[PDB]
């Protein structure tokens, strides 16, 4: 019952290019992400922020894992140090290296995404599910 220390509360997918948000709230049903997906145009640049709360003691080591897959299987395994924080009332955001979407024909269609917030003890503070669809177009 004890309040929990680590509270993953948002994911957002940054790019100003796009013509609306890209929010997941991680407080929710992850489970309904399985059945949507985000838009993005291939080539554009873009971050991923996520937010945090840190409630009662010092977090050592956060990293943020991304395991992306397609039809299937898994291309590509990323992994990102977040840091070490106190507590505090406001939020931490936390944001990825800009990355470019792919582009060309090959690239384009749907990606998912599994995504694990841990720290040097490797608690699972979160993990969650999420998929990218790679268009032409917006």
């Amino acid at each position: 019952a004890m309040v929990p220390n680590v509270v993953v509360t948002g994911l957002t997918l940054v790019c100003s290019s796009a013509p609306g948000p890209l929010e997941l709230d991680l407080t929710g049903d992850l489970e309904s992400f399985k059945k949507q997906s985000f838009v993005l145009k291939e080539g554009v640049e873009y971050r991923i922020k996520i937010s945090f709360r840190v409630n009662r003691e010092i977090v050592s080591g956060m990293k943020y894992i991304q395991h992306t897959y397609r039809k299937g299987v898994k291309i590509d395994k990323t992994d990102y140090m977040v840091g070490s924080y106190g507590p505090r009332a406001a939020a931490y955001e936390f944001l990825t290296p800009v990355e470019e979407a792919p582009k060309g024909m090959l690239a384009r269609g749907s990606y998912s995404i599994k995504s694990r917030f841990t720290d040097d003890d490797k608690t699972d503070h979160l993990s969650w599910e999420w998929n990218l669809t790679i268009k032409k177009d917006w």
